[PDB]
């Protein structure tokens, strides 16, 4: 069984995990670059442990409970104490590699390692590994804490125990597991992203205001957020990259990013994270 | 200010229509080719007012003073008495002509002639009647009652006068009103379609099983209802016509209809009307 999780990277999502992990029992090795990159990724779950008690949920006694399985480290040695290794620092490409080199000649042959991405070929990593058969793609969403739910990628490599073994930790954590072939975009990205870009090619084309495309979809298909809305707050150059390796990927132009997507982009006029994008916000 | 609703069609839609302006107070003219068909329209809107009165809303005088105001007819100079109809009797396109062409020969110059749709160009019908700027397109949404929106759509010769008259008029009945130029799919249908028929194409291609890419969506962008549940309560068929529609209409192979949606189409498996579909119900 897997008592013990492995994770690379303290920072929004290795908080997640961690966490997730933690306030269920299960023992986590943590580990990053500096002790401040560590230690403020403690700060973050018990922050977010302190709302849960406000709230009435949880208790203050397991605020505590949890930490404590929360190991630490900025040796990476440390992991294999581990049963499984999940990556959670990078979506850069060339690092990515090196990291899981390295993961690789610390852990055996045995154990699991995961990578956790929204873009990244599972397949295409798995195979620097000295155990493909014992590489399995993750994807959490993005309040790792509150959200219910894993994409589970198998590489072309990912063995059946590899898939069932981190189908159950899953399933131990809380979330209900989506299971994918590795290709671009997986489940939610490749059917939600290019819907996000048609609201971009209706706007483009004249055909109605930013407001009344949003209400037009959280009215009639009882949506929470309208889809621009939900492009300012995802960030306009995360949404034209996503389009960008759907494009790419599948050499096919069904996939043509948006051409006001684009010009939003190239503008700066990224979303929330700039203050302008579809709509204009404060700041 | 248009006191009396024209309406042409006593169907599921037209009931709709009628009642949503009665239940405000505006004199509705039903007008259909038989008065079976006629008071079936008002047993509707009667028995839909009764659930109303059940879960505590409205009154037992409301119920009463409503129907006051719905005048239903057989003959179609009844029309006269109106200050606008709504055609809401058929997507056939010729049926279509012939109904808006005998409108049109009744009703005056400036009387306001609209009809819903979800797939008919209203540019090309505008173009059949004597006044094309006194021409609208109305789409409401399927349980009319309840849904608080229309597409309010221009064909090329809509007139601003026409148009400010009926968004005025949508927003008296409730909802609130899209506004877009004429175009395959107009908003709603424009982008949500598509992205029904990603998730076809993503189930097609073997990467995950329908009930997870259904999960997937819910619980990863918190929609209601997952596409693919959705699709069988829309209709495969359903479905299938309004991809050929943006395909055919476009004349871009990006709106190639997903080939499982074709499938299932030519296999007789609809969807909940049928039984089957992506899944399998009762009966
Ligand atoms: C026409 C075309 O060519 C193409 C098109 O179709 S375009 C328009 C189609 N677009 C659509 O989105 C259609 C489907 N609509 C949706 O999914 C909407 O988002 C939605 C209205 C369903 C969202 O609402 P929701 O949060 O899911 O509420 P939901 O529960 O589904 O509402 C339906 C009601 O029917 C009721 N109902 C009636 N009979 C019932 C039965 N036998 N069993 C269970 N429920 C029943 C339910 O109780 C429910 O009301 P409450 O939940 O308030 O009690
Ligand atoms: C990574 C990639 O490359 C590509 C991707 O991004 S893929 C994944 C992205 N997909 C997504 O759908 C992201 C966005 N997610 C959604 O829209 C989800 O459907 C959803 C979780 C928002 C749906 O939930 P919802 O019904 O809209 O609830 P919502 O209110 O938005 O929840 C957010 C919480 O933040 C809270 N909040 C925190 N600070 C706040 C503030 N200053 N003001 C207001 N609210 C605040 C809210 O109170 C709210 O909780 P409650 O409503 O329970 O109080």
């Amino acid at each position: 069984s897997i008592r013990t999780v492995g994770i690379v990277g303290a920072g929004t999502m290795g908080n997640g995990i961690a966490q997730a992990c933690a306030v269920v029992g299960l023992n986590v090795v943590m580990v990053d670059i500096s002790d401040a990159a560590v230690q403020k990724g403690v700060a973050t779950v018990a922050s977010s442990l302190d709302r849960l008690i406000k709230k009435e949920k949880l208790t203050e006694a397991d605020k505590a409970s949890a930490l404590a399985r929360i190991k630490g480290s900025t040796s990476y040695d440390d992991l294999k104490a581990t049963d499984i290794v999940i990556e959670a620092a990078t979506e850069n490409y060339d690092l990515k590699v090196k990291i899981l080199k390295q993961i690789d000649g610390i852990v055996g042959e045995n154990v699991i390692i995961a990578s956790n991405t929204s873009s990244i070929s599972i397949t295409k990593l798995a195979a620097v590994t000295s155990r493909a058969d014992r590489f399995i793609g993750m994807h959490f969403f993005n309040p790792v804490p509150v959200m219910a739910l894993v994409e589970l990628i198998r590489g072309l490599q990912t063995s059946d125990t590899t898939h069932a073994a981190v189908e159950a930790l899953s399933k131990q954590l809380g979330k209900y597991p989506i299971t994918v072939k590795n290709s671009p975009g997986f489940v939610v990205n490749r059917i939600l992203c290019p819907m996000i870009n048609e609201a971009f090619c209706v706007l483009g084309e004249g055909l109605a205001s930013p407001e009344e495309i949003d209400e037009g979809m959280k009215l009639g298909c009882n949506h929470p957020i309208g889809p621009l809305a939900l492009a300012d707050m995802i960030g306009l150059d995360t949404m034209l990259a996503v389009m960008e390796v759907l494009y790419t990927e599948f050499a096919d132009p069904k996939y043509r990013p948006a051409m006001l997507m684009r010009e939003m982009v190239a503008a700066g006029y990224l979303g929330r994270k700039t203050g302008r994008g579809v709509y204009v916000y404060s700041k």
